[PDB]
């Protein structure tokens, strides 16, 4: 996960739960 695999580097956050 700490090697560039934490949700596309917190881009794919899911927009942050589909943008909160």
């Amino acid at each position: 996960s700490d090697t560039r695999y934490n949700k596309d580097f917190i881009n794919n956050k899911l927009l942050n739960e589909h943008a909160h």
